[PDB]
């Protein structure tokens, strides 16, 4: 009886798809609940509004994204990842009555990336160095990174950078930078494409980017109906290194492995999942 089915969605990319499947695997093993993973469901605003509306039940959301996009007005937060989690978790519960579980260990930050030869040619080590060459290089940014105060709007406001920006589909920006039609893109720090395409991440010297740790986001009402979801999904808390998540992304995004299988093998190897 009562085999309730949860909708777990992810933002664009292998990582949310991997994360969502880990949520499904954990949920189905340890609760009387099934789960459906919705890969590549949308961007932050869509996932967030889908959650509040009940179209989805869980998705992995990132701490700095809670503080910077989701919370309005955005609070001025530190760079301590734990403090940023607490503001996110308390802020989003007050604002929208969403429960935000404990963050995973790794950080997946927005990272301004250039090909390694571009960085050598133009002497680019930090984001500030782009001011030197903002009239020579072409940037390709996701639409969301463009519109985000911690994205390109913050490249303008904090760095003074007025880059020549073309808004890209997320999956195209990496092929553009590789083939040469753009020279700057908004990478995600754990993206396998960084290592695969000789992309060098420019250092965030003015510290525009907040901490970004992922954790399940969910209505508080769902957590009251199923309190076991907190214990169950929190076995991921403080776990998964950038190196581990990067390898998982390689497997799904580069090797074409199934995200469920990659998540499953990993949770099993970590002892987080039977067999
Ligand atoms: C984790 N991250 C890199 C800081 C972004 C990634 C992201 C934002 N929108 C989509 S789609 N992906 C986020 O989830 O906010």
């Amino acid at each position: 009886m009562e085999k309730e089915n949860l909708i777990i969605a992810g933002k664009i990319g292998p990582e949310p798809e991997i994360l969502a499947n880990m949520y499904k695997l954990l949920i189905e093993e340890n609760t009387s609940m099934t789960a459906t993973v919705k890969p590549n469901f949308g961007g932050t605003s869509f996932l967030y509004e889908a959650l509040k509306k009940g179209d989805i039940d869980i998705y992995p959301e990132f701490t700095g994204t809670v503080t910077e996009s989701l919370l309005q007005p955005s609070p001025k937060v530190s760079h301590e990842p734990e403090q940023v989690y607490q503001v996110a978790r308390d802020g989003i519960a007050k604002q929208d009555h969403l429960a935000y579980l404990k963050p995973m260990s790794y950080q997946n930050t927005y990272a301004v990336a250039v090909p390694k030869k571009i960085a050598q040619e133009y002497g680019l080590k930090t984001i500030s160095d782009l001011k030197k060459v903002e009239g020579q290089l072409k940037a390709g940014f996701t639409l969301e990174f463009n519109d985000r105060e911690d994205g390109n709007k913050g490249l303008q406001s904090m760095y003074g950078l007025n880059l020549n920006v073309a808004t890209m589909q997320p999956a195209l920006r990496y092929q553009a930078i590789h083939s040469g039609d753009i020279q700057i893109t908004d990478a995600y720090s754990t993206d396998a494409e960084l290592e695969r395409y000789d992309l060098q991440v420019l250092e965030d010297d003015k510290q525009l980017f907040p901490p970004y740790q992922g954790a399940p986001l969910m209505k508080e009402a769902l957590l009251k109906k199923h309190p076991e979801l907190e214990r169950v999904l929190n076995t991921l808390a403080g776990k998964i290194t950038e190196s581990q998540m990067s390898q998982l992304n390689y497997q799904v995004g580069v090797e074409g492995k199934s995200a469920k299988q990659v998540a499953k093998e990993f949770l099993q190897e970590q002892g987080l999942l039977k067999k």
